[PDB]
């Protein structure tokens, strides 16, 4: 079946708990595979130790810049960037997992978890999964955001990997 992966998240060095994500490899296999491998770290790099660097309440929590930790970096398991696989899955509500980008076909490792329906991102960002468990953790992360995206606590993915 589709991969299940996890992110364990700290805020200022204290654990918030675990976010479990289903990756929709049935719809976006290349995008799912990238995220899965970045969670396990099996290519020699990935999300472990990186941060949620941009969090905006009533919008989304963004992470995955494990090279620059500020929204300018990250890389995929294929190369620095890879194409938009498809836009078949939509930003239907809170819990949607989607790829951040810098325009068409600039997927790397940065991703976001929506805390609302973000319908205006349909056809622009590749949705590739959703939150199975840990929306409470996502809401905590969200609460440490701001209008500018600047976080008020240091939000770190302390551990991550594959459950199935
Ligand atoms: N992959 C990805 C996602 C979001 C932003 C960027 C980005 C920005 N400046 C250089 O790269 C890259």
């Amino acid at each position: 079946g589709n991969p299940l992966v996890y992110l364990d998240v700290d805020a200022n060095g204290k654990p918030l708990g675990r976010v479990v994500l289903e990756l929709k490899a049935d719809v976006v296999p290349k995008t799912a595979e990238n995220f899965r491998a970045l969670c396990t770290g099996e290519k020699g790099f990935g999300y472990k130790g990186s941060t949620f660097h941009r969090v905006i309440p009533s919008f989304m929590c963004q992470a995955g810049d494990f090279t620059n930790h500020n929204g300018t970096g990250g890389k995929s398991i294929y190369g620095s960037r890879f194409p938009d696989e498809n836009f078949t899955l939509k930003h239907v509500g809170p819990g949607v997992l989607s790829m951040a980008n810098a325009g068409p076909n600039t997927n790397g490792s940065q991703f976001f978890i929506c805390t609302i329906k973000t319908d205006w991102l349909d056809g622009k960002h590749v949705v590739f999964g959703h939150v199975i468990e840990g929306m409470d953790v996502v809401k905590k992360i969200e609460s440490f955001g701001s209008k500018s995206g600047r976080t008020s606590k240091k939000i770190v993915i302390t551990d991550c990997g594959q459950l199935s």
